[PDB]
């Protein structure tokens, strides 16, 4: 029961290539798809620039009439004949390194001050940042809609033509991520209250929860500046709200404006999130889907993975994605919308070599499709370029359709997966181990970010100590995620939201990385999975708050913990390991009450318990860890085998990574070497060693039969 | 003409490995230093932890008597055997990941409020962070120097014994820059009142270039929270300046208590500010230092390089943080005290193979000398770790002198510099370009940092749009210099304070990264130079102001410049190259009379000229370009051409990094492959050779 696109009722890997006709001689249209053809993509992939068809207000040319590259029409006909199926990306947002990020400079120039994103001032964030629901905007994005789509619609594969899928608009919400701050435009102003209103129904309902004094409603403004009091954390909590319905209204008009014109294909969306080749943010980006994701199960959204060089300072960003994105939309593939093919910036390389290491680890890793981005350079028309004359460098092909390295890697990616696909699409990993994804601790983009300008959020003035983005990125994304990696040990990772207790009792252990807040629902059904048998392990903290701040505590109670929180040294005892050092000098002290004492702070006090409650297991620990050291690992190593967990093989080089994945028919071992060191070892399963020898930043993949 | 440190009378590479013998079974010490001389290194370097040696208040054990790794006696005793000289570093702080960063558990407990750094609120920072001139903690500092210092003396070089340098302390001002935060000690802010009063005498002096409406100096409140108006711009300016004389106040104590026991040996000190491998920020670092290094010629500065790894990333790094120390240290051998040798974090892995690429770079570079930062890995005594009980990972030996995969990576780079030392050390780049470094646009440790998490200084409250750190770190740090890096040609840095117009005409081009502000003497500098001869490229304004934002346009109406300040698309034309990305809308327009216009605006308005002033050449662009594109290498290049500077070699391929180092007898080549792919190239004067990914190959030639 792995998910997997399907091509005539078989397991179909979706390789595609993004090339740009918009960036292209189209005299070489032809060379470019036959050379991304032969590579054995069944795919090509670009954007249809707003800017680059609607040469003027109510002008527009798809047809090369006042520019050879604005033959759109040719383009997807030249798709069709060299048997390509075709991705089209209209927008209105494209970004692209396109000038305006796609937006006509026509449409920017004319849009009135309230069509743009404002500050809480009432300026102007950025002159290419629109409000997504600005009626211009929206106004003027139906009248390209109106142009575009009945070309994309008549050139749909139900139509005999090649068009496979649609995505709609880019990477929503980057834009404002990237900018450092948040939309308070009167139309989000306006739907913000009108959310409030609908939320509480009454002043006094939404004073109770914020613990606030205000007469009405219309005493009620968007919150701004930074958190102070517990009552401006809950305004901005349902600001964050807010902004997934916001984001769901934006993405539901598109989708209902283009179903109007017999548009039935597939729509997509695209997640964003790697900055500087990690994608510790990544988490927070998608988790202002979850509206979408929730409200469209027939939009599918993929990443836009850029690791820009293959590590181990970054080994862990993909597969940590890969899982996510899969906690969050369970009944798709996990796919790549835009999967790095050469480099976006000059100065920022993007060597073959890394990159094919990438393609391989990606496979590991669970990936079902993606589209190489870029496999085609370009050289932007008419000074379209928003950096530079050159899109992309170190691609498969050059603007030219000229062989570059990558070409040859990715030939022999395509060929592994073309010979392998039926069998590899099937194949699972054995995860004994599944991670609690708690949403509400990525809910941060307004107050607290790696991008934001403000910080907006210090949880010590609310009389707080765990800072829910310190643990989603250091405890949980940089910490136990890739500490688990790093060991070889399989996990999956599960949205607590509306979760199946079901769904979680196939594990051999549930690992819940909590902050001092979690909402009732979550609280109960972790307190439900320990007494029906389950095996949990929690940290940092037992929480006793909701996600308002509010008095909580069913966890706490219904597992028979007391704990006084205390000042201690960094450094604790663990499972018998000295010297772990902790993020925290604040930690949970419980008593000993029908419990094993595991953990010790410096003053021998009880900073970690083990007890058996109903049918089911509980590991407390009340302090938090990432991975900043090799006791770090120890402690993982020693908690996972607690459990009796064990690796799928014995390699003698603890740094080799490796992924199992397996069916009824087949096993594919992948081994990943992140390092820069050729590295010489044996292996065998956990059920005569072979020996493997493995280059700087490489890999090797061993299929058997059976 | 080369700086370099010597040994019987002969250029000396000093090979120093860092063995922290309070962190090592004393059983295998002779074992370590055995290994670390085994490599060829000369010279072994430890912390003498004040925490370790004074156990409890007055009871000092410096041979084993309370712990058997307590004997420094007895490690000094192993390093004259084993023929290694010996650098000291006794603090007081040493940080090095000890608990307290060094200073005893019993004196933080005891010592009063009053002797910790403070908030504006008078709230302890840190319970580990004194005020530097506590008086509290200078009692206690110097009856560790009383007892620590004696053992110095009697084994330093100028008494025949293997002591050849002691560090003062660690990383003066390092906790000021990683927390953003200022000390308001009030002993530090009567300091400050002192340092004011002194600068300009009376109210009504200080009131005209601040524009304060003061009565008395009794009126001034020490700077704090966001600048909002051009009087916090001007107060904070000068804190910075403060608090660059107060660390000099502080080593200078340091430094009259350590000679006044006849310690006549080379003093250090040590320069951090990379993170995450590159150290961009390291610039703001090092010009805290700017009164130390005017005021002690005899303490030498060396830098604290943690590369992480070895690519185009980074590549650049490295050069940079060399070239500005040789600006500000011109008279010292430039040298790494730290010098990057397995990992601090074991998450963050130093390979054996990058390590051994970064060596031979830091050669081709300019290094002189360094301290193999860690050779030896250490366990941390009974609890006395900051974090787990391991101290560095990767390293050369492990912390019971096994060998690890960096000790031959160190003994064949080793081998290299002996045999070549003689020669290499005497050799330099031939530099026919000039960068100037004007410290001023660095003094923002307190206001604006890449550590610091909100920033104190947005420019655009002030009526001004460049900023001085975005400036420094991708204008001149990230583009300018990656830039000449990258295309492969030689620059040297020179500090425009108190700069001699002799020491900029041997170059062909000076370069100027120009903010809005420049001081009156920079600019008379500046206009002198190229009135005599000089050709100046300057970019991307001409200055208007002062350090304190007052009107000062000496270098604009030298130079018969006119402009208006007007908003365009980012990207413009400059030397008919189309679509240059600049960083601002805001950009020069200027006048073009007796000037030829050669960049141009979306809409064709004059964004740059050129310009004969005296016997010289002006080149001046009215945008700011730093190196995230094509079209940035394409200009750098087309500036370099103007007055026809050729590269040393013609390279086939332009993505090898190459340095050629002469003098009249020798030339070194040195080829850098930064890039993860094999490449075959070949190479003539202005011969096919292979380097693997990340790697490096030298050649000689005699002339
Ligand atoms: O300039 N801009 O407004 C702008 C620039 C870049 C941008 O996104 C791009 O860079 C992000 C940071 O690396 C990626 O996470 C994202 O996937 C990618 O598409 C969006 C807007
Ligand atoms: O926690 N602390 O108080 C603390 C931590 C680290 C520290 O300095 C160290 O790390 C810097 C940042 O990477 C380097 O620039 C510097 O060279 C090195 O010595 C100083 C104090
Ligand atoms: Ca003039």
């Amino acid at each position: 029961s792995e998910k997997y696109f399907v091509k005539n009722g078989q397991p179909h890997f979706l390789i595609s290539g993004e090339v740009h006709y918009f960036r292209i001689n189209p005299k070489l249209w032809r060379n470019h798809l036959q050379l991304l053809k032969q590579t054995g993509a069944d795919t090509v992939s670009t954007y249809i620039p707003w800017d680059w068809h609607e040469i003027e207000e109510d002008d527009f040319d798809f047809e090369g009439k006042t520019h050879p590259a604005r033959n759109l029409i040719r383009f997807i006909k030249l798709c069709k004949e060299e048997n390509l199926d075709l991705i089209v990306k209209p927008g209105p947002y494209i970004l692209a390194e396109y000038e305006n990020q796609g937006l006509p400079s026509w449409l920017l120039k004319k849009l009135s001050k309230n069509a743009f994103a404002l500050d809480e001032n009432g300026n102007v964030i950025s002159p290419d940042l629109v409000s997504y629901l600005s009626d211009e905007f929206l106004e003027y994005t139906f009248k390209w809609y109106d142009k575009v789509m009945p070309i994309i619609s008549k050139h749909q594969k139900e139509h005999y033509g090649p068009i496979t899928m649609m995505q709609l608009c880019n990477e929503i919400g980057v834009f404002q991520w990237l900018s450092g701050k948040s939309d308070y435009n009167p139309k989000v102003i306006n739907l913000y209250k009108e959310f409030i209103i609908q939320r509480y129904k009454t002043i006094e309902k939404l004073n109770s929860v914020y613990s606030t004094n205000y007469n009405s409603f219309d005493d009620l403004k968007a919150p701004s500046g930074k958190i102070k009091l517990r009552s401006d954390y809950c305004a901005y909590f349902d600001f964050h709200l807010f902004f997934r319905e916001y984001y769901n209204k934006y993405i539901s008009i598109l989708k209902n404006k283009i179903r109007s014109f017999g548009i039935n294909i597939k729509l997509t969306h695209n997640i964003p999130g790697w900055i500087y080749g990690n994608a510790s943010e990544l988490p927070m980006l998608i988790s202002t889907y979850s509206e979408i994701m929730k409200n469209h199960p027939d939009i599918i959204f993929g990443l836009d993975h850029i690791p820009e060089f293959v590590s181990f300072r970054n080994a862990h960003s993909d597969l940590a994605c890969n899982k996510i994105l899969e906690a969050m939309q369970p009944e798709a593939p996990v796919w790549a919308a835009e999967f790095q093919a050469g480099t976006r910036e000059h100065h920022v390389k993007a060597y073959a070599k890394d990159l094919e290491t990438f393609y391989i680890a990606s496979l590991a890793h669970g990936i079902k499709g993606f589209n190489y981005y870029m496999f085609s350079q370009g050289i932007n028309p008419e000074g379209k370029g928003f950096y530079g004359k050159t899109f992309y460098f170190q691609t498969a092909l050059d603007a030219a359709s000229n062989k570059l390295a990558l070409y040859d890697s990715i030939k022999k990616v395509n060929r592994f997966i073309r010979k392998e696909q039926k069998d590899l699409l099937r194949t699972n990993v054995n995860s004994e181990i599944c991670v609690g994804f708690y949403k509400p601790y990525f809910f941060t983009e307004l107050i607290s970010s790696q991008l934001l300008k403000e910080k907006k959020l210090n949880v010590e003035e609310l009389g707080l100590y765990i800072d829910p983005r310190f643990l989603r990125e250091e405890i949980l994304f940089n910490g136990l995620l890739r500490g688990l990696q790093t060991l070889n040990y399989n996990y999956d990772v599960v949205d607590l939201e509306n979760c199946d207790l079901k769904s979680l009792t196939a594990y051999k252990q549930l690992w819940i990385t909590s902050a001092e807040f979690m909402d009732a629902e979550t609280q109960n059904l972790l307190s439900e999975f320990v007494l029906n048998g389950g095996n949990l392990i929690l940290y940092p903290a037992v929480p006793t708050l909701d996600n308002y701040l509010n008095r909580c505590e069913i966890l706490k109670n219904n597992f028979g913990i007391e704990f006084i929180t205390k000042d201690s040294s960094h450094k604790v005892s663990a499972f018998g390991i000295e010297d772990v050092f902790t993020a925290f000098s604040k930690k949970q002290i419980y008593n000993d009450t029908n419990s094993k004492p595991i953990a010790f702070t410096q003053e021998n006090e009880i900073c970690g318990i083990r007890k058996k409650i109903g049918k089911g297991e509980l590991t407390i620990l009340g302090f938090a860890f990432g991975y900043t050291s090799d006791e770090h690992l120890e402690l993982i190593d020693k908690l996972v085998k607690l459990n009796k967990i064990k690796r799928e093989l014995f390699v003698s080089d603890k740094d080799i990574q490796f992924v199992v994945r397996e069916n009824n028919k087949s096993r594919y071992i992948f081994f990943l070497n992140y390092h820069n060191e050729r590295k010489t070892f044996n292996y065998r399963k956990s059920s005569k060693s072979e020996e493997i020898s493995i280059a700087p930043f490489s890999y090797k993949v061993i299929k058997e039969n059976k």
